[PDB]
């Protein structure tokens, strides 16, 4: 229930430990005033300041001004910070705004048609995002809800997405959650403690080109419908083929432990593992922080079930490009169908209780 | 960390209020009683072992290479987290099977009230279950394996999401706020008052429909918060709605949170007034309902509310009553209920021999 750090050189809720709830909101800009754009982003600065320590926003959800609304709508009131952490980033359609053209990163990479895309525009894109994540859903709800408050008549939110349970790890030390389809998901990923990793694969340094960007990095996210339906009359073994571990124990074909290493060359040739290995990409690493979601039914008389998947990265071409270029032959494609995506490029970190989101930026 | 499935009761309705909330209401697609009364046994089986913590049939891995496994095993190393499975039977499930003349009259059709906005896709069902636990991916295994058991026999209609507090850091003896930011479930009906449950939400035999004896009934209502109106109220608009403070929680004019509400001090349509017993003749009910949020329709707004569940001796006497006196509601600018059922909870399974609705079939 303990609070996580909101300063840093980077920001907090990517190397950070995945904490059990994300409510995810992209947002469209609508004031064309680069000033009061600034504004914003520092009154949005100094909420999150709050309520990552557990604090209402403003004055308070109470005892104010009998005839004012109160600052704080009220929900956490008496609710412990739970981890909440807010990750915020910058989409490429932002640039074309005030004056921005030439800082746009080129590692800020348009995605290309991948072949299965069936990707929903209303669901896809989206000036910002702001990546909310706790272990209490009604902290994450609470801290969106009044971030978009306070913003209203300068942004607006576009899309969003909640996730209720982590399908992914960042401390490899802790039990590798599950994702609906029944398997250990985020076994090899980055660890928050693997700092030279992290350097080498996540973070944006000086020299890679956009000077604003050091300390950042790059997320993507793609909404991804699982047909469960197909997968859930599959045999034992076509599940398990189509990984490249087995499903009780989630190691490697052959292999008797979790994280025993793979040996590739024992799964099939289109088995997601050994597709998506960084061995298989010229040695492309991800760090892999996505969520289950489900959204009632889809009408036909089933669940509806799906993975937001969230890829962090130091440059998109040499990313997540390259892994999804990979798995067009995916055995796994059978069951899953991408659609919804975004980029963002996720700035460095606040620096102090002085300092603001975007402040390299702008 | 587990609850008893069996009893003279189900779980889930007295049973202390679990964080997470999974309801499913199905449709049943099969004309054949035997058939259903196959599924309800193999259901019942299923969810002996879910509400242990254990996977459904012979497991989530080890069978056979060539079968499907029995469970999806999404829910492999997880623990119980206190899930209780609650099943209930919808009117509309009676004109099958030859059971039109065992519906309980207890068991009413709703009126239609000022200001519903049914989404007919979100509203009815043959039959529900409510799946509750601390965890939400315990939840949704329980109800995605028994969709999967159930295949080619029933259908999910519509399904629903919730959550309430998390258990690990608020403290158990906490109101927890609903979205509006308003303590919720200060003066309800508490799974310790076992006078109050056998007075206010048991069925009694005397009461006319024999099976449903130790059972109880059920009222779902999905409704809507219009958050960001709200949002913009003064606080005095807010707690003149209600009729408490929204710090403390206390009735208007008094001090502490669980002191007794004085009626003539709210304004007359104040929500608390106008739902409270002495209001609506002594008309009682047990809430246990969950908030929900959703994501965002297409204007940008917040899709979120309560999934109000309020279990009851009588439809006719508990829930009409009081969401009858609810017309004039000075809380009816900000909500709007967009989707509605109800069921019949039958009594316990009452030991490993016995199934949900034995007493109905
Ligand atoms: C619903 C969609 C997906 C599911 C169910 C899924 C599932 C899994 C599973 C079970 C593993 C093995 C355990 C682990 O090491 O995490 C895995 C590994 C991995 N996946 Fe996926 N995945 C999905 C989508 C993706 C996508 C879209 C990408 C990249 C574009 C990706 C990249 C990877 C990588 C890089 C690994 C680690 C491989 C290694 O280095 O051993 N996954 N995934
Ligand atoms: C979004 C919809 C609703 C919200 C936000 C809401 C909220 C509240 C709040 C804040 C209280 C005061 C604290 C408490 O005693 O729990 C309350 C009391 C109560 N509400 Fe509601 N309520 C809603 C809908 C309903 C409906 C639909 C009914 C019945 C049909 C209902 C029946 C009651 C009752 C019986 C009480 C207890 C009154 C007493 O005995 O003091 N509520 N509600």
């Amino acid at each position: 229930g303990s609070a996580v750090p909101f300063h840093g050189a980077h920001q907090a809720g990517i190397a950070t430990p995945v904490q059990d709830r994300l409510h995810f909101a992209a947002f469209d800009v609508t004031t064309e005033d680069r000033a009061a754009f600034v504004a914003l982003l520092k009154e949005w600065t100094a909420a999150a300041r709050r309520l990552t320590a557990g604090h209402a926003v403003g004055e308070g959800a109470y005892g104010g001004l009998p005839e004012a609304p109160p600052d704080d709508t009220g929900e956490a009131l008496g609710l412990k910070p739970s981890r909440l952490t807010l990750t915020i980033g910058f989409g490429p359609s932002l640039f074309t705004r005030f004056g921005l053209a030439d800082l746009r990163p080129e590692a800020l990479a348009d995605l290309p048609k991948f072949p299965g895309d069936n990707l929903d525009r209303a669901r896809s894109g989206g000036d910002l995002c702001v990546q909310a994540c706790a272990d209490d859903p009604q902290v994450a709800v609470h801290a969106i809800r009044n971030l978009a408050r306070i913003g209203f008549g300068k942004v607006v939110v576009r899309w969003s997405q909640l996730g209720f349970g982590k399908t992914s790890s960042t401390t490899p030390d802790k039990q590798t959650p599950r994702n609906l389809l029944g398997f250990k998901d985020g076994t090899r990923n980055i660890a928050g403690t693997e700092k030279d990793r992290l350097d080498r694969f996540v973070w944006a340094a000086e020299k890679d080109g956009t000077p604003w960007m050091t300390g950042g990095s790059y997320l993507v996210a793609r909404r991804i419908r699982m047909h469960i339906e197909t997968w859930d009359r599959a045999s034992l073994q076509e599940q398990e083929d189509v990984f490249g571990r087995d499903k009780g124990e989630g190691a490697p074909v052959g292999k008797a432990k979790e994280r025993d290493e793979p040996f590739l060359k024992a799964m099939k040739p289109d088995a997601h593992v050994r597709l998506a290995h960084p061995d298989s990409n010229g040695g492309a690493t991800l760090l892999r922080r996505g969520y289950s979601f489900t959204d009632g039914t889809d009408g036909l008389g089933r669940l509806d079930a799906g993975l937001f998947f969230l890829a962090y990265q130091r440059d998109i071409r040499t990313g997540f490009v390259p892994v999804q270029r990979n798995l067009a032959t995916d055995a796994l494609n059978e069951y899953i169908q991408h659609v919804g995506s975004a980029v963002f490029a996720v700035p460095p970190g606040v620096r102090d209780a002085d300092d603001w989101w975007g402040s390299t930026l702008f």
